[PDB]
């Protein structure tokens, strides 16, 4: 126990688990990727790296939030028309945007 170990950011014990030396400090996993994770539009909640985070246009999404508000398919990597709030496959757009 010579040195701390403890996250130097929440300053809270790691948890049962590894953990990442940031800016030269210890941070619990969740700091790392709360800090650095992305917004996923459709949740809002920040998108650790230990799920599929979908990225598509500098934008971020959970390849399971990505899909048609109609077919709710998943669109993924996939043609798709994005509206203001929503995603439609060209095929159900194409059938309002007319
Ligand atoms: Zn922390
Ligand atoms: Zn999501
Ligand atoms: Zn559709």
């Amino acid at each position: 126990m010579t040195e701390r170990f403890d996250c130097h950011h929440c300053n809270e014990s790691l948890f049962g688990k590894k953990y990442i030396l940031r800016e030269e400090s210890p941070y619990c996993v969740v700091c790392f990727e709360t800090l650095f994770a992305n917004t996923c539009e459709e949740c809002g909640k920040p998108i650790g790296c230990d799920c599929k985070d979908l990225s598509y246009k500098d934008r971020h999404w959970h390849e399971a939030c990505f899909h048609c508000s109609q077919c709710r398919n998943s669109l993924v990597d996939k043609p798709f028309a994005a509206k203001e709030d929503q995603l439609l496959c060209t095929d159900c757009y194409s059938n309002e945007y007319s």
